[PDB]
């Protein structure tokens, strides 16, 4: 689990969104595994606006932050699970790292701020849903 809290927005994995998230919906995109809801309180996270390919992510199944090299946001096949029909997830970045059910929502960050959240795992791979192109999160 986990979310990004920027301004009056809460960014979560679409597959983990709560009823309150759907009842206060700002934007959602199944192809990206992202959903954004509105918040009453202002958040403290800042979004990175860059093309970094190195950063650090939080892995809840290890209680650890790991430094990683990750690919550029791309259209990558994701295998079927309880949340999606095996398919093509867009704006996804891959790295070598631990990710097991329970880890989605962990933040990936670089020197500029938050880059994205854990969205995939397995195989010593971790996939991140990018948020750097969502410029409206800053206003
Ligand atoms: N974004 C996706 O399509 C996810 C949806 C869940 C399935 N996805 C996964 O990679 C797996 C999974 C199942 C439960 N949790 N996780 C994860 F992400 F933490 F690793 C490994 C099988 C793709
Ligand atoms: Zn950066």
């Amino acid at each position: 689990s986990g979310a990004i809290y920027v301004g009056n927005y809460r960014v979560v994995n679409r597959h983990l969104a709560t009823h309150n998230d759907w009842a206060n919906l700002v934007w959602e995109d199944s192809s990206r595994d992202l959903l954004v809801s509105s918040t009453t309180a202002q958040g403290c996270d800042t979004i990175a606006r860059c093309d970094c390919q190195t950063g650090v992510y939080y892995c809840s199944s290890r209680r650890k932050h790991y430094p990683v090299s990750f690919s550029k946001p791309s259209l990558i096949f994701v295998e079927a699970s309880e949340y999606y029909p095996a398919r093509y997830q867009s704006h996804l970045m891959l790295a070598v790292g631990h990710s097991e059910p329970g880890d989605c929502g962990g933040i990936l960050r670089c020197q500029h701020g938050v880059v994205g959240i854990v969205s995939t795992g397995g195989n010593g791979l971790v996939g991140f849903a990018d948020v750097r192109d969502l410029l409206w999160l800053d206003e």
